[PDB]
Parts: structure tokens; C-alpha cells; sequence
């Protein structure tokens, strides 16, 4: 732990945490490679049960990111292609608005304006097929992005289909397994529940709600040990041996659309570096985009990120691959973007 490390990761966070009220953090910095680990405060503050480099954490939208390779993952395989019509994948969606709408569309939230949420009500597939049947889109496919977690669960749902396993089958086998996150879940055991961090809302103490695709969306929990190993395997995917994996992880960070200065890769966004936290940083936007035909392959002088939040937590990585240069940071409050942004780029930008 190089003392140059240590002091500007402690100096940005601690008052990040007082700023913020902040009751647990876990923070990783990859520098040349290598992972350094940071923990502060309350996993449990009933218990008293402090946070350590073995709590799990609503990782909340970072799921995306392994959502985003694990289709990579699938389009290695000649599972499935992004240029393929959703109604390959289900036929049963036979709406007149899904001709032209195609799985690069749903991974990259540029289907015409899927909703942000799957509706609460919405449970079984019955219900699922008849939401999406019913959805009329506001826009053309492929000219507006609109966040959405309907848009990139359907991609992992329907992503997985031709594998014949379940989504957490698939997940576990091909992302998980090969990366030796061993203490990575869409569903915690009982056995780790000991590990397992309250998340905090206005002083209340949650867990994330079951609903429709939320694997496929948000329904990630995670280590900084594990989420630390998780960016090596981003920054630097040649390393990995399994050809398919390497393969969906370049493909995740492949710039498919731009809008303003920022690229939308699978699950991951990412900027051109060097770049100003101001750039880089609503309940809806709705955003035009333009076509990159074809695709930017990975980009190694780029800024790759992801926000996450759940009710109680709020996590953020981002990595810059030219430089071997990442941060992991793990919260049990969903507090704002912007403060997890600037607090990020500080710590990279001192090290960088």
C-alpha cells in the first residue's frame, strides 16, 4: 500500500463520508495492476458489524456491466447477434412497434423509450410478455437513448435463451466461475448472509425488492475483493483465458453509440481520456444519439464507468485501460452521483 495511495484515498473519502453521512464504504484502487483495498465505518449499525473486505453490497445498475458481458459473452459463442430481430429470441411478441427492433437496441436503451422501471405489478412471464406487448414506443428505434431497466433486462433475458440455462446458471457458469469472483451473487446464500450489508434510507434499513428482470438489471451483490478483480478483468481482457469471456468483455466496451461526449458501450459507458469530472458527470433524460456504424472496438485511452444505486446503496467503478488505472467504490447509502464522480476522478487523476 504505497503511502502516496493511501493519502489520496483517504483524504477524498473521508470527508466524502462525513459530507455524505455515509455509514459503510469499501473502496479499491487498481494502480499498475495491482488492487489496495480501504474499508470505513458500518456494514450493520444495529449489530455493530463493521465493514470488511469480505461484505456484500447492492451493486444496483454496475449489474449491467455484467449483464453487457455476458451477452458479449453470448455473441462469442454464436449464441445470438446484436443486428438479430427481438422476435428471434420471442416469437410471442408479435406487436406491430418489435419489427425493427433488434438486441443491440434493448442492451443499449435505444429501443424507442422503454420504460425505466418494469412496473411493480408486472410478476410472471404472462405478465412480462403482456407488458411489452402493450408498451407503445415514443420514438423510432435506434435514434434516442432513454436509461432504462427494461431495455437491458430484456437483453439478458433474452440473451440467454438459446444457452438453455438460467440467466443465474449462465452468469454463474460463464462470468462469475472463469473470474474467481467466488463471493459474487444474484442471489446471497444463507451462508454469506453474516457478510450480507444493510443498505440505509433515511436512517431505515433495506435490502433490494424482488421484481421482473431484476438479475438481469440490478440484482448483483458483491466483495470490493471481487469487484476489484472484476475491473483487472475489464482493463486488461487478454489476460483471460477463456476465449469467448476475453472476447465479450472487448465486445461490452465497444462504442455502439455517442451522445455528447460519452459512448455507450454494454452495460458500460465511456469518454475519451484525458478528461474533466464536469464532462463526465434527473428522473428521465431523454437524449438523441448517433449511430457509430460500425462500432469502436475497445478504446484503451478511455474513461470506462458505471453508477449503480439501489433503495440503501450506491456503488461506482470506473478504469482507464492505457494506464492500468481503476477504482471500485462500494456505499450502504444511495448518495449522489456527481459526489461519487468527483471523488473518483480526484483519486485517479492524483495517481494517473
Amino acid at each position: 500500500a504505497p503511502q502516496q495511495i493511501n493519502d489520496i484515498v483517504h483524504r477524498t473519502i473521508t470527508p466524502l463520508i462525513e459530507q455524505q453521512k455515509i455509514p459503510g464504504m469499501a473502496v479499491a484502487v487498481i494502480y499498475q495492476g495491482k488492487p489496495y483495498y480501504f474499508t470505513w465505518g458500518y456494514a450493520d449499525i444495529a449489530k455493530k458489524q463493521p465493514v470488511t473486505q469480505q461484505t456484500l453490497f447492492e451493486l444496483g445498475s454496475v449489474s449491467k456491466t455484467f449483464t453487457g458481458v455476458l451477452g458479449g459473452d453470448a455473441i462469442a459463442r454464436g449464441e445470438i447477434k446484436l443486428s438479430d430481430p427481438t422476435t428471434k429470441y420471442w416469437p410471442e411478441l408479435t406487436a406491430k412497434q418489435w419489427n425493427g427492433i433488434t438486441l443491440l437496441h434493448l442492451a443499449t436503451y435505444t429501443a424507442g423509450g422503454l420504460p425505466l422501471q418494469v412496473p411493480d405489478e408486472v410478476k410472471s412471464s404472462s405478465d412480462l410478455l403482456r407488458f411489452y406487448q402493450n408498451w407503445q414506443p415514443a420514438w423510432a428505434p435506434g435514434t434516442q437513448r432513454l436509461y432504462a431497466n427494461s431495455s437491458i433486462g430484456l437483453f439478458g433475458a433474452l440473451a440467454v435463451k438459446p444457452s438453455g440455462l438460467s440467466f443465474e446458471q449462465a452468469m454463474q457458469t460463464r462470468v462469475f466461475q472463469p473470474l474467481k469472483l467466488n463471493h459474487t451473487w444474484i442471489n446471497v446464500p444463507p451462508a454469506e448472509e453474516k457478510n450480507y450489508a444493510w443498505g440505509y434510507r433515511e436512517g431505515k434499513a433495506v435490502h433490494v425488492s424482488p421484481g421482473a428482470l431484476d438479475a438481469e438489471a440490478y440484482g448483483v451483490k458483491s466483495t470490493i475483493e471481487d469487484m476489484a478483480r472484476w475491473v483487472q478483468s475489464n482493463l486488461k481482457p487478454l489476460d483471460i483465458n477463456e476465449k469467448t469471456l476475453q472476447q465479450g468483455i472487448q465486445l461490452a466496451q465497444s462504442r455502439y453509440w455517442q451522445t455528447g461526449d460519452m459512448y455507450q458501450g454494454l452495460g458500460w459507458e465511456m469518454l475519451d481520456w484525458p478528461v474533466n469530472p464536469d464532462s463526465i458527470i434527473i428522473a428521465l433524460a431523454a437524449r438523441p444519439v448517433k449511430a457509430i456504424t460500425p462500432p469502436t472496438p475497445a478504446v484503451r485511452a478511455s474513461w470506462v464507468h458505471k453508477t449503480g444505486a439501489t433503495g440503501g446503496f450506491g456503488s461506482y467503478v470506473a478504469f482507464i485501460p492505457e494506464k492500468e488505472l481503476g477504482i471500485v467504490m462500494l456505499a450502504n447509502k444511495n448518495y449522489p452521483n456527481p459526489a461519487r464522480v468527483d471523488a473518483a476522478w480526484q483519486i485517479l487523476n492524483a495517481l494517473q
